[PDB]
């Protein structure tokens, strides 16, 4: 058996919460966007000698669930607050929406700030798409700054598609607890 660890995942509609978990636990990725209502995944992981039943709770980013979402929060060992490195709108909500909601229900429980979609921050298609609307993809130093600002215990960037940065997200989610 292994040590139970409840990891809860929050952030804007479409940032890649779900994809990030599917990609970690099954190495699978979909182009398709099927919005989460609520889901639950598991992963027996081996980190630094010790073994762990990582529980992972995938929450709906959509505001409709603002009322129902914090039912997930009691007894959480660590949170992942997720933002797309490619939607600065999803970025500001980290201190606007996601850090207040979490600390409101769980004021002590560690946070790991997660910049998702790392594979698109260098994409011409996507840099150009934003250029139009006065926009900048979120850089590492800016992400790091946001993390410091919310007392995130780590800042970590990833892509569920390439899987660049992927395993370190969960390795560190487990590390915020042990
Ligand atoms: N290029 C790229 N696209 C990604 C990545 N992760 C997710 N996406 C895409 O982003 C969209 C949203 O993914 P999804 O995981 O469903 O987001 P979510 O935040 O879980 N959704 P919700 O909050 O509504 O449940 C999909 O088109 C998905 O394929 C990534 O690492 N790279
Ligand atoms: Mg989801």
């Amino acid at each position: 058996q292994g040590q139970a660890i409840k990891c809860v995942v929050v952030g804007d509609g479409a940032v890649g919460k779900t994809c990030l978990l599917i990609s970690y636990t099954t190495n699978a990725f979909s182009g398709e966007y099927i919005p989460t209502v609520f889901d639950n995944y598991s992963a027996n992981v081996m980190v630094d000698g010790k073994p762990v039943n990582l529980g992972l709770w995938d929450t709906a980013g959509q505001e409709d669930y603002d009322r129902l979402r914090p039912l997930s929060y009691p007894q959480t060992d660590v949170f992942l607050i997720c933002f797309s490195l490619v939607s600065p709108a999803s970025f500001e909500n980290v201190r606007a929406k996601w850090y207040p909601e979490v600390r409101h229900h769980c004021p002590n429980t560690p946070i790991i700030l997660v910049g998702t979609k790392l594979d698109l921050r260098d994409d011409k298609d996507t840099i150009e798409k934003l250029k139009e609307k006065k926009l900048t993809p979120i850089t590492y130093p800016q992400g790091l700054a946001m993390a410091k600002e919310i007392g995130a215990v780590k800042y970590l960037e990833c892509s569920a598609l390439t899987q660049r940065g992927l395993k370190t997200v969960f390795d560190e989610a487990i590390r915020a607890v042990l």
